């Protein structure tokens, strides 16, 4: 990728092949969890869109999550060909034009004209944009792979409550939704879902207890 | 990381994938112990605080302990924010205001703004100051984790003192106090919950004994 | 860990990941065995305290062993404070004290100290007297856990003499004693302690010879 | 003791015998309780040692404690013999040297010399390291003295919790460890050993309180 | 105490003996009453910090009350020490810095540095504010020994009404609360809680009634 050289300039380079091997690798093996959203950017930093390309060609199967993010990344592409008009006419050298629905994924733009935006001044963060909707294509294939919503989680009548407070949390990190509804879920729900003895002692612990409290006191 | 280059300035590197997935094998598959504490400091020297967020949250399970590191992390930011006023004003040239609360978590302030601030003359650990945040959250939820403490711990007739101590020590070095209480603790508790025969002839043998004497006194 | 530049200065440098999880899977997979102290030996070769503790708190298990090298590292410091001068007072400028006994355990003694005391003028060599005193800790610890003494082993009616004579190098090697009563007692009870007719053997062979002579004709 | 006079000078005043009677009357009514240390420094306060020694011998009764402080006191004075350089011989006029462990026992020392001493430039306070000896040999005799430990006290289902944490204190105080240590046990102790009902009543108020608290909710 | 010194400073002298001897003696006689209120300030006045440590620390029994005034006495230190400005840099002649939580409770100030406060220019009340930090803590312990609330005195029909309002008014000397709310308990309680002939009387007289004036009208 692009690697900043010793005590020196900005230089092109190639994906190492542990990376990506890495990376195919713990992509197929387990599942789509949400965890492979932050690994993502772990190992797609500073990366031209064709080496993201080449990245996300390498997946073993599951082409249903493919066709799904190529298809966003389309309509995303035509959204910012909509929303941002062609500047036509004379360019300059070494300043090239603005990239267009098909430049932002690669799919027509070669690694010059790549590295020529990424030495553009003032800088084009056409990667980093190709990497959030690459990010927006992952939260929707872990919608995609969620075994349940959130509304349906209930603690057993003998299970410790470590392990329902942590499966919820597993749930609630893969929902969609804004933050304001995330907290007031995870402040309802726990209280509401819970063994009546957890319960009961959350009520006398009374609203405005953060959960160190709640299960520091419902151990037992 | 963040790593000095040899007869040259410091420069930003990328993150060794290698190096990730030891630490979150680690962190998965032995325990929540404090052993690993030693480690991140190991794996966390010289980074910046994206560099750090990116290591916690790529952990898979145990959501609990990643939730309590958060508000931990929230809170320690608003103790960072009340002890050091707000400077408002214009920005010194060259000289970016000290971080904020949300700009040490990383979840605000962008990469530039740490890789100037550790170059920066003179330098701010503010990087740091968040590891030091995330060990304290790792003693707390390794103190919750333990699920014994060191007041009620006995030893069974029926098996040799070897594991009882050992597990003794476990319990004593998985508790946060005092290194003068600690030493009380392993002077006082370490032959008052032993076996009658064991206890006895450390009795016989008086106080003010090493430990290596203490096992071989009653061996079998 | 800190290293010398080719025909330059000495750089303070963290530890490879590559040597410590080595060096925590050997202790796992290989519990304390005589062998095992050379193996430390050879993995600290220009390393400052700090990293000699980091790397050996990250041991999991066996926390006995540890509290006992902890305490005879600490009687160890006790020695060093009363017997070396302790020095107070002025300081010359550009040049420091010599490491107290909280300094070499690196228990107080921050890092920087012990960079400027690696290669000051004269170098102090406080790393490698916290390295010896870890090798007599290990020394005492591998005395310790002697599965049993060497003057109680003997040769089995179906065992051969080469497994035995293994076995009895391997509890021979773990007993801390001068050189001349180990080679007065590998000479003679070597034979006393085996099968009749391989006895009867050796003792026609001659009172003592060189043990290619003696296992060759044993051999069968 | 010596007590200064209004707009006068220093004289030595006479041991009347209330002082006498009421030190002999408080020892004989309980002789073991912390209570003495207080009381004995209100009764001695700048005293000479042979005052101190004098009425160190009129008290009567329990001569086991007594042997055992008078041969702590001559060992205390072997190391104030040899902690400090033994003068011997002519002495400097206008100055004497610091008085030996004989001479501040009260044995070998007229009261002239203890009121020259008083009187010197600096002021030699050999009464006050006299009664620090006997302060520290009071301390070790009600420390042989104590018939229950610490972590034994158990409250009764129907023993009332007021008398109970005042045995605790008394105990408390009755140990000599550190300050540290006392706060960490009137931290724990006070609630690992109480009845369900009050633990549970804790509980749910919440850990780290004033013991005021505590006791309010604790009634009935 | 703090003796007064013609034609020069005042200098403190040691409590007399028959001074303590009366104050631990009405100290065991009651332990609980309001009048040990008066009864403290009349032995105590000017006395040093130093006198009110030993005096405090004389008193046998219910060591939970000294643990009590112990912490309340922190507290106050710690409220005085952050509200009055705390003295810091150059502390020319004439004035000195603030007395600390543990300066003000005299164990970490000599006696000579507490009479050189006391006969400062402008003098240092420690001494008073120290009384007063412990009259409070008086205050409150015998708030806590009183045992009945005063709602629910009532005068038995066999039970004189000479004892009853004896035993109120005794009552009511040991109860803090506003002075108007308690001229409403003593205006109405009175007369709601006595026996029925001279309640009828009383009421026929009207509010207002002196104490001579109802236990003539309730004789009988
Ligand atoms: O990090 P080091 O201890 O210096 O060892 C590195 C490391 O190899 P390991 O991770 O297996 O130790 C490099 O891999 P990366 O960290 O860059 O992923 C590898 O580079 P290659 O993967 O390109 O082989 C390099 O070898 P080289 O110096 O030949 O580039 C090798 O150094 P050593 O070969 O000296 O151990």
């Amino acid at each position: 990728p692009i690697v900043q050289n010793l005590q020196g300039q900005m230089v092109h380079q190639a994906i190492s092949p542990r990376t990506l091997n890495a990376w195919v690798k713990v992509v197929e093996e387990k599942a789509f969890s949400p965890e492979v959203i932050p690994m993502f950017s772990a190992l797609s930093e500073g990366a031209t869109p064709q080496d993201l390309n080449t990245m996300l060609n390498t997946v073993g199967g599951h082409q249903a999550a493919m066709q799904m993010l190529k298809e966003t990344i389309n309509e995303e592409a035509a959204e910012w060909d909509r929303l941002h008009p062609v500047h036509a006419g004379p360019i300059a050298p070494g300043q090239m034009r603005e990239p267009r629905g098909s430049d932002i994924a690669g799919t027509t733009s070669t690694l010059q004209e790549q590295i020529g935006w990424m030495t553009h001044n003032p800088p084009i963060p056409v990667g980093e944009i190709y990497k959030r909707w690459i990010i927006l294509g992952l939260n929707k294939i872990v919608r995609m792979y969620s075994p349940t919503s959130i509304l349906d989680i209930r603690q057993g009548p003998k299970e410790p409550f470590r392990d329902y407070v942590d499966r919820f949390y597993k749930t609630l990190r893969a929902e969609q939704a804004s933050q304001e509804v995330k907290n007031w879920m995870t402040e309802t729900l726990l209280v509401q879902n819970a063994n009546p003895d957890c319960k009961t002692i959350l009520k006398a612990l009374g609203p405005g207890a953060t959960l160190e409290e709640m299960m520091t006191a419902c151990q037992g």
